[PDB]
């Protein structure tokens, strides 16, 4: 009668779970219990290219009807301490992408119930989860990324469950305030159907976002040494060829610094042993400087011979290496845009 | 009668405990419960730019009244053992931007509950939580930090919780005795709001310190290098330009050692990828490098035909490069202030 | 009588939890109870040379019939929530090979189990298991890996429990939907046996993938730049011998490349110690770059007294090098393909 | 009556736990219980200076009186199974400076309860620590640190509970057979105090040693090679003058030499971003190689002009620098003993 | 009467454990009890000499008498579930010198309980072991070690547990299945003794492994490389002396390379910090390339004056430094064997 008797309280809420079966879903052989679900994301910790995985923060609430809790008398909705949880039917529901998740318990488990008069229950957790993310890096660092989050009923089929995002395309939330140092979100999608399996239907509730990586880092440390190293080499080209100590060691040691370069990124770069666009653009500069040391064997083997014929070549290669490189430039920028 | 008869101090908790309900909040269902926070910080374990975290080690503690738990008779405090406190409500305090938290168990739960005769609960926890802490590292290694610490009730609106700083300004202590060998904390602030949200307003404690990075180790350790490269390039100025050998190798080596210090170093500075103030000096040391050994191209090209304009060329060098470096010092380091 | 009367099913599963020992094995003192497992492979998550490990997350499910747990009445398969899943005996399964592995808890412990009116269960797991892979890496990288899941009783002889693989060679799906970056799986196989301890016969199963890795990165990254050092050492023939300080610095700098090239790679290269197919190659080169500055040492040495031999060995040295390192090539591919 | 009897001896048991209550102290409300401390050190695991911190294994003791179980008939100690702890009251002790601590578990928690027939209760536990030591590295690698570990009651003031270390300055054994191999044990000390807190003084036992670090290996490693790099930088000075090329590459060679034994020592170095006494003299040494090469410079610039000046400054180098470098090490190694 | 009378089977196993007291062990006041242990080792994971420790999995099975767990009228062993070891008397087992230990938990805790008529216990546990294994690495890597495993009782004296290898020198099995990729086992020894220590004798077992190091890959990646280097700089003797450039270069680049086989190793090599034999190999060859380029520093500057003793000295040195390397050698592999 009083709904600020806390003893009055008491007495209903245990009459409620007197003689509940937390083993039995509501409506049990009936029609599937519908669970709504909506995402607060907290934040995204990090995106792995070598682990092929992304860390989430999010809010995750789940919202059903079970009418074995239904109660009357009190026009007020009952917020519960969480340690009531593990005293009712909650869904399996599970990530299918996850590689490693838990609930944070600081300084309690980060968990709320909430009941409603007509037996409808808010049900809400903080999970901090690891979910696979397979990138195609052929395009690196020019890629884009489309990452998601499966989420699905470990042992209930469509006749016993069904999901629905609660709120349209608004269920998840904090999208726009994800702040990530190497990635730009460009959009987020939500799916909701059903996967025919081996033993039924089971629902299936979808979260992707697309990636964009951000390639201004990799401009000033990556690509930029590259070049001037290349430029760098065209040097021994204007140098007169009876100069044989500085020709070669400008070109040698370019070839050294190149390796250096090559070398020493490979521990910054991605872990993942496979092709990739910044590799093909290292190596292709490598070859630029190996056949700029090339062109002076040429030169130097027939000065003493023939003098105007070994000029010629030497004043050719002022012109054809640039040009080739910046050729090069045009279609490996093209190809990769 | 007898405080000192633990027989009767048995029979006087047992009593509270007797049908005391911990799933309703103190007050359920009347005016919130107000809850009084305040902290000892043991210490700041480190503060991560790779993964924008740092870890924190305090005494949090938590007090609030609960009418349920008075008792008379007795004169005195009663410190109970920890295990009592899964036997009480609790707040569900957590905290906010937290990524990974725990509460120390050796040799028992690093937690205390002492109860009073007017029914207030002085309830403590040991813990260590790694809070995500986003860094602004355009001005890096110059930058200044502002990392927060963010607590909130997990399922209690303002309706039923009220939090606030027990204390004022002092609710916090052992921020002056923080020691951070890479930081110097400058401020530190204690906020107190409501924060409304799609269910309600939701209490809010905020933690905030200021850091300030130190300087020098990195004018040590990674500015006093390139510098010196630097300096050192311009040695071929003075040299005669009749010795190709020498000028050559002295460039090219000295690209050669500062491709050197721009790779190890890109290992000891932070992992994240993005533009940063260092970035900006280590590159722009390279350009120096760079225009130094085009500026011998040039000179090597012309020496033949117009000894004069080569010799020309050369003194003028050895003013411009000076003054443009320290043209460029002046302008990135009051850029950097 | 009613299969959607709630009330009824809580009757129906009391009474099979009813005098349940959960200590006692189905079928106990008598013939051994068969439990049949499938496995869908979600994926594998790496594969590790250093840890001679894999990881793999997988759906694990085990079939067996307990008549204590057979009811009449109801025409439907109980799914219960998996808290159940602890109130019933479950095979004491385990993973022979096994290093680390655990079930996946988020938002509830993921497990299911189904009950069938003939007393069938039907149990499922997700786990993600590291399982100890030794490799043989002397093809390293041109090796081709087998890797295995020993599945296994840890108490139950045959006697007992006996396993089989439910549904045949079929019982193992996914295989085909695995993506590892690095390698491509061959084939996969299903092997059923016992093995005779001290104790007696074990039933075991045995899940067994052949690994193919890809070497088309290592060419790019690892051969060619080592190739082309070699090539470059070639070009101090072509130099004339009078310019001492060209050759002498062209020789000794393919050298210093040569070993930042191999010091580097060890980083990137797998941490095992012991002799590879790659560690031979890389080794040969380094030979070759070695004689090659040897080469000029003893033209050098004769120059002054027979020039007409010192050229003499000049000129055959531009034909053997090429030569002999194509042959190494040779053979060294025939004997690792 | 017969000790012997195990039937006796559970009844005896079961009387003492019969009306114990685990949530109040022995003697509550009259004078503080005395606990007694022991600790043998089993060993020190590591001392981590980028962690700040050490790990210790122990056996932990705690020594106490609870008159609540006191028995008489059986003239012997009651040696009981570990998991009656959990029915007892034991301190609340913790470790005040430790960052992550645990019980070992296998095969059973490594813990022992032995009773007294007068009620006295020993109970021990293994427990490997972090705890964090605050290290002065100025003086690093000749620095000596002091490493404490503090124990104190979490929420018991010295009106509840009073620590003493149980047998005098021996009740701590074990140090000397701590086995560092970076460190060299000098001293420890057992400290016992009262600090006065906010809500009283609170029971406080302190374990600290001296660590000596063992400069042998920087020697070999770090020192070593960066002296015969400068010495042989000195070299130049009695190469004739007129060997552009000479001097040129040998003096910035040095310096490229230099910068590699610096970069790679970062990483081999601890990481914690400050100055150290090894960083002024790699930061030395590179001055010297530095000043080399603009020797040099000043030389090939004025050895047309001024041969008899240009000479007289080559002759010069080859004592001042020997000298200077002779006088550096002088007030280096006296200001680092 | 009938072994496969299920409902028989319970009541017999309830009986047992009817007033069974597990805080009693088996003959409590009166003579020891002996508990056999044998070991069936699964692997050893690893052995890191930068954490001084190995890792190894084993079945860890202890076998006592209980005869209050002695049954009859059912003449079979039974093998009960795994939780209920959770009800009776166990051995408080731990390893001595373990770092980190754990059960296996999937598909359930690895445990098996087996009883036997006469009351005998047989108690099986999976377990994968950290072992600290102090490593003299002096003769590194030509070393040999020596890890243990203990075995002791932690509460329990003579007075009350014996332990004992059950099946003599066959106790531990699997020890040659072991494949260290990195070591050969070459004996192991099983020892039992009782330790005094203050509070009395305790039983104690000790399995003890010696493994020897494989040198096969440092020759090849180690001693190889830098013996080539060594023998390189020697090349520098013939080369004629009035190439200045050349020589110093040769020279020069010798040491540079060296000093990067030195830097580059160090983060292959283990991280403990102290003089080991690779190093004094390393620093060996060091000293002979440093003394190369000083060889050159007396040549070039007398090579004016007295042309015939500048050449003489050369003469020699093509002798003196590959028979003092040579020497060097033998004494160095002699001392290291
Ligand atoms: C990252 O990558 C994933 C995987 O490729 C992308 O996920 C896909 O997203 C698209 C939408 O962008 C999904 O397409 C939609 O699927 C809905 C569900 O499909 C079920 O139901 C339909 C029948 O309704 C069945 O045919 C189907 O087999 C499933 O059982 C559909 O309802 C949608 O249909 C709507 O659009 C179509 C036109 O496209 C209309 O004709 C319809 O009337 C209706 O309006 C639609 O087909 C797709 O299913 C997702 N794939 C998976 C595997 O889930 C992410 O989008 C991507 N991330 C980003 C940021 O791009
Ligand atoms: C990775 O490496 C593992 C280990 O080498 C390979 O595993 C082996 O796989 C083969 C099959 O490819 C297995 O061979 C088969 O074993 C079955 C079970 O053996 C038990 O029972 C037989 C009697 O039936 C006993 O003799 C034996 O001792 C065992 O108790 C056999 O039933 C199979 O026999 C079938 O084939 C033979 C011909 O080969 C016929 O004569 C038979 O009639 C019958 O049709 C067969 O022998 C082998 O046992 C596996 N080894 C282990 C240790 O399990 C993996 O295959 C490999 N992975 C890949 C991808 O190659
Ligand atoms: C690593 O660094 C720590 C911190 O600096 C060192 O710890 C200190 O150790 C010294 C001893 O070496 C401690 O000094 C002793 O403290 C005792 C306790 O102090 C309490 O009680 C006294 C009154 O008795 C109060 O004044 C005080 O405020 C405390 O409440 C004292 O009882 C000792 O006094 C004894 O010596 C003095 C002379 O020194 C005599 O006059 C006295 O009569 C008596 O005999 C003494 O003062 C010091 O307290 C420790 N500091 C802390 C913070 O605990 C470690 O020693 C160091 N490690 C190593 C290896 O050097
Ligand atoms: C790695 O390093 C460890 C530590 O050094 C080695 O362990 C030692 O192994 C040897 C055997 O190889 C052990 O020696 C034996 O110890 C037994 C137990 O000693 C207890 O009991 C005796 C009395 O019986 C007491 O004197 C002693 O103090 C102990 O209380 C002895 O019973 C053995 O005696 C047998 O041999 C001797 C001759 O050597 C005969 O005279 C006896 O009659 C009898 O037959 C023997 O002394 C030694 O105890 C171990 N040390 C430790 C600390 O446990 C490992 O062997 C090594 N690993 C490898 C692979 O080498
Ligand atoms: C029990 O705790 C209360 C609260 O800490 C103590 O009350 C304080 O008493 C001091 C004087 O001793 C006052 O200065 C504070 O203002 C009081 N605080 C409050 C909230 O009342 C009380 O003294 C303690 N009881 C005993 C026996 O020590
Ligand atoms: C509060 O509810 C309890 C339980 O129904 C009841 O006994 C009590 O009388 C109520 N309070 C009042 C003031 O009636
Ligand atoms: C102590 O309290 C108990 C419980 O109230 C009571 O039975 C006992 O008599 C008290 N002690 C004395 C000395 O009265
Ligand atoms: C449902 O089952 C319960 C238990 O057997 C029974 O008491 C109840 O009457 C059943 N429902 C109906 C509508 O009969
Ligand atoms: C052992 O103690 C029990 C409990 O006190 C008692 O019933 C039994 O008689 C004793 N044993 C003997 C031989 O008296
Ligand atoms: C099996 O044992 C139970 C318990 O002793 C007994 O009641 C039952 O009659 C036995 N079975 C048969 C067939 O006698
Ligand atoms: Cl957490
Ligand atoms: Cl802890
Ligand atoms: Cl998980
Ligand atoms: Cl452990
Ligand atoms: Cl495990």
């Amino acid at each position: 009668n009083d709904p600020g008797n806390m003893s009055f309280v008491k007495e209903t809420v245990d009459k409620l779970l007197k003689g509940y079966d937390i083993r039995l879903r509501p409506d049990f052989g009936g029609p599937p219990v519908c669970v709504g679900m909506n995402i607060d994301i907290a934040s995204i910790d990090m995106v792995s290219e070598v682990n092929m995985d992304y860390t989430l923060t999010m809010y995750f609430q789940q919202y059903w009807r079970d009418k074995r809790l239904a109660y009357s008398g009190i026009p007020l909705n009952l917020t519960l301490d969480n340690r009531v949880a593990d005293q009712l039917w909650v869904p399996d529901t599970y990530f299918l992408n996850d590689k490693k998740s838990f609930v944070h318990g600081v300084t309690v488990k980060n968990r709320m119930i909430r009941l409603h008069p007509d037996g409808t229950v808010l049900y809400g957790l903080r999970i901090t989860t690891t979910a696979a993310c397979m990138m195609d890096l052929r395009r690196y660092p020019l890629d884009e990324q489309n990452c998601t989050l499966e989420i699905e009923s470990y042992g209930y089929t469509t006749d016993d469950i069904e999901f629905y995002w609660r709120g349209g395309d608004k269920a998840v939330t904090g999208v726009e305030r994800i702040e990530l140092p190497q990635f730009s979100i460009v959009e987020h999608r939500l799916v909701s159907r059903n996967v025919v399996f081996a033993t039924g239907a089971y629902p299936r509730l979808s979260l992707s976002f697309r990636l964009k990586r951000n390639i201004g880092y990799f401009i000033l440390q990556t690509y930029m040494p590259s070049i001037l190293i290349t430029i760098l080499s065209w040097v021994s080209f204007w140098i007169n060829y009876d100069a044989s100590a500085a020709r070669v060691a400008l070109g040698i040691t370019t070839v050294l610094t190149m390796t250096t370069i090559n070398t020493h990124l490979r521990e910054t770069l991605p872990k993942i042993p496979y092709v990739k666009a910044i590799d093909m653009y290292l190596m292709g500069c490598f070859v630029f400087v190996f056949l700029a040391l090339l062109e002076y064997a040429f030169v130097n083997y027939i000065f003493f011979s023939q003098p105007a014929r070994a000029a010629a070549i030497d004043r050719w290669s002022r012109i054809v290496f640039p040009f080739t490189f910046s050729l090069f430039n045009l279609v490996y920028w093209l190809y990769y845009v």
